[PDB]
């Protein structure tokens, strides 16, 4: 257990916390961006106020955060959660194991899902989509419309 | 490092876990709730059974994660992930980098967006929505409508 | 702190990293899959490429993510997020407290909201459903419908 005056604090073989209130643990982990977590034998937080939790993760992106082995997330403002997540678009976000959220201000929701627009929510891929369940109707224009409602016209 | 007899584990300079169970891990990280996980400088797990990770993380709800730089969930049953997530209503759940999930039984999906609604989700907010694509025609009363079956009504 | 050869790492009274590139933070925290990540105590990441953050977490699916005190992943592929949550279907993903994904392919969001229809995703449960809020109007026929689209046929 390696602490340093300025808020760093490191464990495992070759763990560095070098940003300022760092904190690295695992194998090889690294905190180098400014209020940095890394957890897990390879992780690296090089962002500035980045999390990397899990082995081979990754979040270089500024305020980027990436959970689950092998994660990324490259983008600022960008967070991805499952295992081989990445969150590459700036203000993107995977949520799923390999979902991809390549476009800026996207989000991709479930297992695979890919989102390759921008400002769009992705719930799956062309030929791999998903049903949206337990939705209540509608009350605003900008809000969804369920069945019942298509129905009822 | 630092054990207690009662499942308390603690590592960083003033990091304390002192909840049962608890992990802290990070300078001044602290875990004082029951079941409570702390990671990062500054993270505190305050809430019984919550968790918090990233630097200055907070998730002081009973129930409550917090995952990311500066999460916070202070609502019970809240959870926040994303740099600067914010999930203060009572089973609220924020999904996304500044997402902010302020109502009860509400959801925030995707960076920035607010729900500021009861027992809604939203993907956005005003003047910023969001289009949601891939999704399956609609089978069930309440499940979503798509494109296709909104212009096969329209003949 | 205890390091292996073969880049593992574990702290805290029976904890237990043993997997390769494993790492294991907590009192008899367990990570024994390949490239393995548990933090928290009684946490246990046993699936290969698992990653279990939380007290009592457990990911025991290959590829599985569990975070939030005692969150489960058993599924392959499965990802739960908050506290209590259950990603239990193949490739399911569980976000908000006490969420259960059941079905393969599902996704619940929100807390509380359960999955158990296959490729589908949900923000609630019968008579517990949520209104999506913020959504852009559909461009492509796989995209949701708004209720401005709606109205605008049904005039
Ligand atoms: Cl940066
Ligand atoms: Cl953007
Ligand atoms: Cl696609
Ligand atoms: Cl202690
Ligand atoms: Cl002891
Ligand atoms: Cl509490
Ligand atoms: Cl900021
Ligand atoms: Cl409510
Ligand atoms: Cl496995
Ligand atoms: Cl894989
Ligand atoms: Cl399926
Ligand atoms: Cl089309
Ligand atoms: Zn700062
Ligand atoms: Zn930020
Ligand atoms: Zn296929
Ligand atoms: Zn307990
Ligand atoms: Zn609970
Ligand atoms: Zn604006
Ligand atoms: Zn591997
Ligand atoms: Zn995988
Ligand atoms: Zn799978
Ligand atoms: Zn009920």
């Amino acid at each position: 257990v390696r602490t340093s005056s300025l808020g760093d604090t490191s464990a495992g073989n070759g763990a560095n916390a070098s940003g300022g209130n760092g904190t690295a643990v695992g194998g090889a982990a690294s905190a180098s961006g400014t209020d940095a977590t890394a957890l897990g034998q390879a992780s690296n937080a090089s962002g500035n106020h980045s999390t990397a939790l899990g082995q081979a993760s990754s979040a270089s992106g500024s305020g980027s955060t990436a959970v689950g082995q092998g994660a990324g997330a490259p983008g600022d403002g960008a967070s991805a959660f499952g295992q081989g997540a990445l969150a590459s678009g700036t203000d993107s976000t995977a949520l799923g194991a390999h979902s991809t959220a390549a476009a800026p201000n996207s989000a991709a929701i479930g297992a695979n899902s890919v989102a390759s627009a921008p400002n769009s929510v992705s719930f799956g891929s062309r030929g791999h989509e998903r049903r949206l369940t337990n939705v209540a109707p509608g009350i605003d224009g900008t809000d969804a419309a369920n069945m019942n409602q298509l129905w009822g016209v």
